[PDB]
């Protein structure tokens, strides 16, 4: 749903807060081919530990699911980059599935990843997501077996996301290989993204995508409200400009 060679950054929603969420994503716009938006949850077990302080700070600051629509609705009167939504599925379980993909498609949203769909809710999760308009993102690591891959990307609708357990490993370029041999979809990878070097070797090997969230949220939680033109000098560091 993004365009080949894409950087795709990742920033939670709310960290520091909703206003510079929204501030750091007008900054970072003319550079990406598509966002991720991640919803805070108080157990991010599947993220690495930059990530998962980013969702306590979110959290701490007092961030509110809701905002994360606002957010998007805001930008999107700016915009029209294809905005993916990922969140883990305690806060759309406990909002009601439809309930939550009608607004989140109503405030502009285009994709959804929902990091831990218990597997035999899959089908009826992504049903209801072709009828609500939502496009769908499902995540594979790597140990996810090839028949697998398959069957994710027949349920896809937006792209598969590669991710690392937890510079690059061997076996996070092997996840690609195997992936580009099996999948129709395009592929975006998470690998832990943090020099131009990175960057312009995943893109070598196929990925059609490049995710760059760690190094962005690092730097959030260091600069805070101030990290607007940090992150554009990394991002622009990582396209090599």
């Amino acid at each position: 749903m993004f365009k080949d060679g894409s950087l795709i950054p990742y920033l939670t929603a709310g960290d520091p807060d909703k206003q510079s969420t929204l501030n750091f994503l007008l900054a970072l716009d003319e550079y990406a081919g598509a966002i991720e938006l991640g919803i805070p949850f108080s157990d991010p077990i599947a993220d690495g530990k930059t990530i998962q302080e980013s969702h306590y700070r979110a959290l701490k600051n007092g961030f509110k699911l809701r905002e994360a629509f606002w957010i998007v609705k805001e930008f999107r009167r700016h915009s029209s980059t294809p905005i993916v939504l990922m969140t883990y599925y305690n806060p759309i379980y406990r909002a009601g599935v439809r309930n939550f993909l009608a607004e989140a498609k109503a405030s502009g949203v285009d994709g959804i990843l929902v990091v831990d769909l218990p597997v035999f809710h899959a089908k009826e999760f992504t049903e209801i997501a072709r009828e609500e308009g939502i496009k769908t993102v499902f995540l594979a690591a790597p140990n996810t077996p090839d028949e697998r891959l398959k069957v994710i990307d027949d349920m896809t609708t937006g792209f598969v996301y590669l991710v690392s357990l937890y510079e690059i490993p061997k076996t996070a370029y092997d996840l690609l290989r195997r992936a580009k041999r099996i999948c129709r979809n395009k592929v975006a990878v998470g690998f832990g993204v943090s020099k131009r070097e990175h960057v312009v070797s995943l893109l070598k090997e196929g990925a059609n995508g490049v995710v760059v969230g760690s190094a962005l949220v690092k730097i959030i939680g260091e600069k805070g409200r101030e990290a607007t033109e940090f992150l554009k000098k990394k991002v622009e560091e990582l396209l090599g400009i």
